[PDB]
């Protein structure tokens, strides 16, 4: 559940987006800190906000994951990316949850949709949601 003080598009920031990333475990931190149980698996895009908000722009087409929405968006280049697997899972208390760091790369597919009127004006479309990696 989204913390509601954030938009759609920056809790997508939070979770999704980062050039340089720490360790899981501790880049981790902030958004368990918004959960009731420790997520098991996150995936941090290498590229700026900026960029995706580019892939946002071009084709559309149905979102893989949920083939009944047309507002997604595949990017043309492969980027680097971080995993993050949580290595205590159904376990360890969540509130020391350790992650394991995985180096990867590949395309994504994100969901755009209109900016929220508290994000920035300058981007009218804005990413919301990641759907998948291919």
């Amino acid at each position: 559940m989204r913390p509601p003080q954030f938009t759609r598009a920056q809790w997508f920031a939070i979770q999704h987006i980062s050039l340089n990333p720490p360790r899981c475990t501790i880049a981790m931190r902030a958004i368990n800190n918004y959960r009731w149980r420790c997520k098991n698996q996150n995936t941090f895009l290498r590229t700026t906000f900026a960029n995706v908000v580019n892939v946002c722009g071009n084709q559309s087409i149905r979102c893989p994951h949920n083939r009944t929405l047309n507002n997604c968006h595949r990017s043309r280049f492969r980027v680097p990316l971080l995993h993050c697997d949580l290595i205590n899972p159904g376990a360890q208390n969540i509130s020391n949850c350790r992650y394991a760091d995985r180096p990867g790369r590949r395309f994504y597919v994100v969901a755009c949709d209109n900016r929220d009127p508290r994000d920035s004006p300058r981007y009218p479309v804005v990413p919301v949601h990641l759907d998948t990696t291919i």
